């Protein structure tokens, strides 16, 4: 899907894990889509 609503839903997924706003959106898309970045971020951020 290519609607702006996809971007916004995947961004709302960022808020559920705990992230920024506009930088969080760019990060989400540059890391992947959702579940793949969650796995990489859980590797990162110790303590």
């Amino acid at each position: 899907a290519l609607v702006d609503e996809v971007k916004d839903m995947e961004i709302a997924r960022l808020m559920s894990l705990g992230l920024s706003i506009e930088e969080a959106t760019e990060f989400y898309e540059n890391d992947v889509t959702y579940e793949r970045y969650l796995e990489i971020l859980k590797s990162k951020q110790k303590e």
